[PDB]
This record gives C-alpha cells, structure tokens and sequence, in this order.
RNA sequence: GAACUGAAGAGUUUGAUCAUGGCUCAGAUUGAACGCUGGCGGCAGGCCUAACACAUGCAAGUCGAGCGGAUGAAGGGAGCU
C-alpha cells in the first residue's frame, strides 16, 4: 500500500588508473498516500539495483506530517543548503502547484491541494530535503496549544 | 449573500559533485507581418511608416413668417376665336 515515485536518475562517475567507473545514484520517495512519507538515496553500478537500494533506504527514513486534511495548515518557507522552498495551504480543487522534484514529495505525502514554489538552487536532493524539513517541522493547532498551554481558543 | 481561489520548472561550465552565475526553452498577448492552407456566420478591428504630395467627387448650410427686386402660375376678362 505505499505508493513509491522516482524524482531523478543521475550517472556519476569516478576516474581511477585507466578509464572511469560508471555508478547510477536515484533518489526516491516514498509514503503511504495519507499521513507517512519517506526518501532515500541509493547508488549501484546498474539502474535496476540503483532505484532499488533507494527503496529500502526511503522506507526506513520515514516521518508523521500533521497535515490539516486533504492539504497543508499554514504557508511556511524551509531552506537546506541554498535551496529555499515556499508552501502555502490552497483550497479544495486546485492541484499540485510545485515543482517536479517536490511535487513528488507532496503527492506522495497525502497533500493533494498546495501551492509551492522554489527560491535559488533547484537541486532535486536538496529540494526534497527542505520540504521534508518544512513538513517534518509541521505542527497541528492542537500541539501549538499545548505548547502555550491553553486550548484551541487561540485561534 | 458575491465582487476571489492564489505562486511548477528544464537544458547548459565538470572525469563526476555542490554552489555561484549568465545564456536558451516550455506561457500569455499584439492595430501585427511572412510562408503553407482555406467553407460559413456574428461581433469587432483595419497606414503603427512619409504631420509626404495630392487628380477627382462630396464633407455647412439654412431662413421669404426680417427686407428689396426678378421669375412671374392657378384662377378670371379680351383682339383672333
């Protein structure tokens, strides 16, 4: 039941004495579709073994958003080295406005009605770490409450 | 009751990477022009340049119930008929 989407597939490459050696590196999220997501890296000579070893390490790596429902509570900036990201909570109906490195992440994680944008480098592994950083540091208004000891009345 | 609901990125420096950084592209539009093609209708638009020169025709006339003269009918009377 965990749906799995592929952001890149990259070819890096190392020289050593007499020609170079090839090694694929893919990065990949996963979740369950509603409230868990995941990503990982994974390098293997071979593309079939490369998504692979990104499965397992996706999977392992994984997290609770504390979405609103059916889409994001508040417009929040996260940045991880350079690569800054804005999401914003959009209305019923709207799809996903983000780009096709996080758009992976958001559909994946249950979002499904969210406005996004990237702000300098679009690296898609620094990406996916800063909208990870933004939803992992999502907090639900029952938890803000909590923090400042009083009930939902804040709002 | 409504006058708002709104934001995507990619390619390209390297043996390979991250960043910075420029270039190019995917979009919307036009009083548009060119090439290929071409059935109709509604609505709209149509010298953006030489405020260059203009043939031709029209685009500012009207009032006789303001005024003077001319043209001077209908209708009647006469030579001839």
């Amino acid at each position: 039941g965990y749906i799995e989407k592929l952001v890149q597939v990259n070819r890096v490459a190392k020289t050593v004495k007499g020609g170079r050696i090839f090694a694929f590196t893919a990065l990949t999220v996963v979740g369950d579709g509603k409230g868990r997501v995941g990503f990982g890296r994974g390098k293997a000579r071979e593309v079939p073994a490369a998504i692979q070893k990104a499965m397992e390490a996706a999977r392992r790596n994984m997290i609770q958003v504390d979405l609103n429902g059916t889409t994001l509570q508040y417009p929040t900036k996260s940045a991880h080295g350079a690569s800054k990201v804005y999401m914003q909570p959009a209305s019923e109906g709207t799809g996903i406005i983000a780009g096709g490195a996080m758009r992976a992440v958001l559909e994946v994680a249950g979002v499904q009605n969210v406005l996004a944008k990237c702000y300098g480098s679009t690296n898609p592994v620094n990406v996916v770490y800063a909208t990870f950083k933004g939803l992992k540091n999502m907090q639900a208004p029952e938890a803000v409450a909590a923090k400042r000891g009083k009930s939902v009345e804040e709002i």
